[PDB]
């Protein structure tokens, strides 16, 4: 229930077993990844990328559905975007050790199953509209991102920094040019992300 | 909350960083493993084994606390006993693919972190006293055990079969000589388990 295996169960079963030449790519994420597919479906169709994002989910939920929504899809590569809802405390108090640990566990599971990994930055957010009591999201996001990047460097995992071209000001907000609500990217925001992730995927394969 | 990181958080933090010569061993399980430490504390003390069992937990909860209660303890080896509460439906409907997948994910995480793994049989149970509506626990336990054993054979992981010397009759019950409630082993039951697991641990190290 909690992991929401039901969301992609029918679609996973409907997916044919892949061949190595089709270079299957799976995107693991929350609303930023589920919304990516909804907003620019042609980016995923054109490039042969599979979206496995679920709105509101944390890295805890990602870890539990990781074997079903990634490993069992036999992809050549997985993109992992995780942490936004963890900092927003969607499933409990925020603990960087646990959230980072879940990202490292997913990276380790994918590599154990001979799947290439691309780690990514949690997008900047000055605050979360669904939980405005959290006042230190920029500090938490910045600390989690440096930990993800250091772990990626230590394990020769490509790290895609969506955060660096998307952040603005002292409050470390998501650039208003790329968002309307300060968390979710608009089409213009997704265009920045697309250029970076397409390039990193193509370099790895 | 759900994974119950709080149960062993203080004890994990209190554990000194190990040296390779101390051959740290961690036992991952449910009430059968938590009760093992309570009943025969000297077996764990004498052999330098660390118990990380939590009563009532399923493989879903094990997977979420696996990095904190196993990986971060830097053990030379982990023993995994998982499935009893999954068949008892303690956290949801029973799904062998998901439960087996969680055991395989834990085995893969441990091997990714250079930790040896010992996989084990779910103990026989004719029924669960806390959920007697489940009438097909013997079929489910037998199927999950053969899947665990086949996966262990395919990956050269030692498999410890507690089930085979402990099972009796057509209803595949836990031998009354080793239990009072039909699920939890008595001291005599634990003695069978101790001889098997001590031997397998010593052979692997």
């Amino acid at each position: 229930e909690f992991a929401n295996y039901k969301r992609y169960a029918t679609e996973n079963a409907a997916l044919a077993q892949p061949v190595k030449k089709e270079k299957r790519v799976v995107f693991m994420g929350n609303s930023i990844t589920e919304g990516w597919v909804r907003t620019h479906p042609d980016f995923f169709k054109t490039n042969g990328y599979i979206g496995r994002g679920i709105s509101g989910q944390t890295s805890y939920q990602f870890l539990l559905r990781f074997r079903e929504d990634v490993i069992n899809l036999s992809p050549a590569l997985v993109v992992i975007n995780a942490g936004t809802n963890d900092v927003a405390e969607n499933t409990g108090a925020y603990n960087e050790d646990y959230t980072f640990g879940n990202i490292a566990s997913m990276a380790e599971l994918a590599k154990a199953n001979k799947i290439k990994v691309i780690l990514t930055s949690v997008l900047p957010a000055a605050e979360f509209p669904w939980r405005r009591e959290i006042k230190d999201a920029p500090q938490k996001i910045q600390s989690l991102n440096a930990r993800i990047e250091a772990y990626a460097k230590a394990n020769k995992i490509p790290f895609v920094n969506y955060y660096q071209p998307m952040v603005v000001g002292e409050n470390k907000a998501l650039n208003p040019q790329y968002t309307k609500d300060g968390v979710h990217p608009t089409g213009e925001g997704y265009d920045i992300m697309e250029a970076l992730i397409k390039q990193a995927i193509e370099k790895a394969l």
